[PDB]
């Protein structure tokens, strides 16, 4: 033999669809099922898609985590959007992953992501202008400057031209950036990196397994949001974590279980969503050389489409859950109040009933009505516009700087049924 690099990884041929697999072999409330690759799992989706549709799962066991009841897990692209788009019956509280709150994980974990309106809302307009595409693009200059200086460092730090995309590109960009919207000092950013790679890496042994540590970190990140949010009372910054200590809710400012909540949930979502993105979009043009190539030779005409394909095709956030307020049916299946319910996110994004060919990795495809971001509504990714722009520099940086490269090993997956994650990746250049 193939053109290219002598170490690339392997090609595949754009648009093949993986196997279907057996559903007696599809296991979504067990970890080895994630720990199986992405054509095994694209398979089993595809399976449940045409075979169960709707379709009920014991929740995993992770250590330390209440399972509690199981969940009623939709796969079709339409019912993934109806869901997203009626609250009022699909409620965000108490939890937005499958297993059980409790008040231990909520003096961390309560933010706006596992409340219903109104105040879900009256919360995210504490935050909201700052992430408009009009104040996103006026941070551009910044998005380029850490971007281009991770290029060049990629290439100064290694003499034998092999690097690893994640640590040394697609994790520390978006890190920067929302860092520095929060107002945390450089000093402590890859501190705050550690603690949200925990925070949603648990149950991959490379990241943690143990409980305990689970709620050291939380505390620390906590404890760390606090003395962060007690510095800015005193002395404004313009900053997030100023905006979160100023504000009102109801009359009342937050309290420091809500503003520790909020802090953690905008770093962590800042942190652990587009890094992959990026990591699995240089994945696939290593795979899909055309795609690169296509892009390469119109990089800003093409830029919209291919960032948004990126995204459907790596769908970072593998699921969401939600609880029912009332008994209501689909397709056949009635489903009770109080009853968790599970939408793949990466499921829809490869439903034929709703993309031509999903199987082919397009990044000219228009219309894209993806679901990477949530099926819309009420929760729709608050980070999307700074999402599509880190994802966008990324990329031109690379192609500008080094446009041949490549990844030279398969990744390394994060064992997660709730993040799309590459831990590290190998890349090479000429
Ligand atoms: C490609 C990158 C990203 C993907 C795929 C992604 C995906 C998602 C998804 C699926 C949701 C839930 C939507 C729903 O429930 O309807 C969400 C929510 C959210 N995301 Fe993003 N996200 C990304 C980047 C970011 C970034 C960079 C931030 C920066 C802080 C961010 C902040 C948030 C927040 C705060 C919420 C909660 C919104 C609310 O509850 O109103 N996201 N994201
Ligand atoms: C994930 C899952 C688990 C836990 C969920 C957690 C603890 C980490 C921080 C999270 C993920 C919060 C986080 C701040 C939300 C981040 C949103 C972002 C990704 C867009 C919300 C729920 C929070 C573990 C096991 O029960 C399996 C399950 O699957
Ligand atoms: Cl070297
Ligand atoms: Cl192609
Ligand atoms: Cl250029
Ligand atoms: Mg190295
Ligand atoms: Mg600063």
């Amino acid at each position: 033999h193939h053109m290219g690099l002598n170490t690339a990884i392997a090609t595949r041929v754009n648009g093949t669809p993986p196997p279907e697999v057996p559903i007696a072999d599809i296991e979504l409330g067990s970890l080895d099922f994630w720990a199986l690759d992405d054509d095994v799992r694209d398979g089993a989706f595809a399976t449940l898609r045409r075979e169960a549709p709707i379709s009920f799962w014991p929740t995993i066991e992770l250590p330390g985590f209440v399972a509690g009841n199981g969940h009623w897990a939709l796969t079709k692209y339409d019912d993934v959007f109806y869901a997203s788009r009626h609250p009022d019956i699909f409620s965000s509280y108490p939890n937005i992953t499958i297993n059980d709150q409790t008040p231990e994980l909520a003096e961390y974990f309560g933010s706006m992501i596992v409340l219903d309106d109104p105040r879900h809302q009256r919360l995210r307009s504490i935050v909201s202008r700052a992430f408009t595409p009009k104040v996103v693009a006026r941070i551009e200059a910044a998005v380029r400057d850490r971007a281009h200086r991770l290029v060049s460092s990629m290439i100064a730090n290694n003499p034998d031209r092999q690097a690893d995309l994640v640590s040394e590109l697609a994790g520390p960009l978006p890190l920067q950036i929302i860092c520095d919207m929060m107002g945390i000092p450089k000093a402590d950013h890859q501190r705050i990196f550690h603690w949200t790679n925990v925070i949603l890496g648990f149950g991959d042994p490379d990241l943690a397994t143990d409980f305990d540590e689970f709620m050291q970190v939380s505390a620390d990140i906590g404890a760390y949001a606090t003395a962060l949010a007690e510095d800015r009372r005193v002395n404004h910054h313009d900053d997030l974590t100023s905006s979160l200590v100023e504000a009102e809710v109801d009359g009342e400012r937050l309290s420091s279980r809500e503003i520790a909540s909020f802090f953690i949930l905008l770093v962590v979502a800042g942190n652990e969503t587009t890094r992959n993105a990026i990591t699995h979009g240089v994945l696939a043009l290593s795979r899909y050389p055309e795609q690169r190539d296509r892009w390469w030779s119109d990089f800003d005409g093409l830029a919209p489409t291919a960032v948004e394909e990126i995204v459907r095709w790596a769908s970072p956030v593998v699921y969401m859950r939600r609880t029912l307020t009332q008994d209501i049916e689909l397709r056949g299946t009635k489903m009770a109040a109080g009853d968790k319910v599970s939408l793949w996110y990466c499921s829809a994004n490869r439903d034929e009933s709703k993309f031509a060919d999903p199987w082919t990795f397009d990044l000219a495809r228009n219309p894209n009505p993806h679901l990477g971001f949530g099926g819309g509504g009420a929760h729709f990714c608050l980070g999307a516009n700074l999402a599509r722009r880190e994802i966008r520099v990324a990329f031109d940086e690379l192609r500008r700087q080094m446009p041949d490269v490549v990844a030279t090993e398969e990744p390394a997956r994060l064992l997660s049924q709730f993040i799309h994650g590459i831990k590290t990746l190998p890349v090479t250049w000429s």
